[PDB]
């Protein structure tokens, strides 16, 4: 599907895409509740992205993605977890529940999301333990169309089964999830999928939590290309962004 205008570097670096963003609450049901960001004027049904925070953290740590992605044509739910101590596998379960519940609101005539969402097109994102959780979600539910975790943290690194297109945002100087034992092994384990690695120069573990323009371009382009199948975004999704402030870029099985 092709939603919205032809993309440009400027339009993807901008604070917002073309659409106006509303919100509605996701009640706590097997997670800590969330906010659903959605476009009011996409003109067609949109896919769903669920985003999960890190250890000891709340929705605010991942919130900037909500309006950013929603304004380009996605329903984006940012959740709190059952507890702030929850580990990656629990965060994955909660993320999948949030996806399913947003999809179900799209079929509820009393929901603001009624007739606005397409449950056949879904993605997962998240930070830190929620980034590990997003890789776990993609591993456990291969019908997901795209994953784009940031500063992912996980105690194991065998993501070789993944078939989901996966972009890893990595923080070069991360002390919490050091890249040589977390992000890089996670990336290297993958061989069956379109995949990408983008590393922020001298970044600490929180380096993706505050709305960088290249990060925003990449996350939207990856989700457009792989959730929507929108080949207008292939060049933005697959290319080195050639941006100041990034120390490494790698991609495979992301052609043209």
């Amino acid at each position: 599907v092709q939603i919205g205008p032809a993309p440009t570097k400027a339009s993807l670096e901008a604070s917002r895409g073309p659409f106006t963003v509303a919100t509605t609450r996701l009640s706590a049901n097997g997670h800590g509740g969330g906010t659903i960001y959605y476009p009011t004027n996409a003109g067609a049904k949109v896919g769903v992205i669920a985003i999960v925070p890190g250890y000891l953290s709340y929705q605010s740590s991942i919130e900037w993605w909500g309006p950013r992605l929603a304004s380009h044509g996605f329903a984006v739910v940012t959740i709190d977890t059952l507890t702030i101590y929850d580990q990656p596998s629990s965060r994955s379960s909660q993320q999948l529940r949030a996806l399913d519940q947003v999809v179900a609101l799209g079929s509820k005539s009393t929901s603001p999301l009624y007739n606005k969402v397409d449950g056949s097109r879904t993605g997962v994102m998240g930070w830190s333990m929620g980034g590990g959780g997003s890789l776990i979600s993609a591993q456990n539910r291969p019908s997901i169309k795209a994953a784009a975790p940031q500063a992912p943290w996980n105690t194991t690194s065998n993501f070789s089964s993944l078939t989901v297109p996966t972009l890893i945002f990595a923080c070069q100087a991360d002390v919490v999830a050091p890249i040589l034992s977390h992000a890089v092994p996670f990336y290297n384990s993958m061989s069956r999928n379109p995949k990408q690695y983008l590393e922020r120069t001298a970044g600490d573990h929180f380096c993706f939590n505050n709305a960088n323009p290249t990060v925003g371009l990449k996350g939207v382009a990856w989700m457009k290309r792989f959730i929507d199948g929108d080949t207008r975004y292939t060049s933005f999704a697959c290319s080195n962004p050639n941006a100041l402030g990034f120390s490494s870029f790698r991609t495979e099985r992301c052609s043209l």
